[PDB]
């Protein structure tokens, strides 16, 4: 889905932090 890099709500996760969108 639009998780970690899709929408910023997932960027608060440890795994999502280091993405290009995060």
């Amino acid at each position: 889905q639009r998780l970690c890099c899709g929408f910023p709500k997932s960027c608060r996760s440890r795994q999502c932090k280091p993405h290009r969108c995060c």
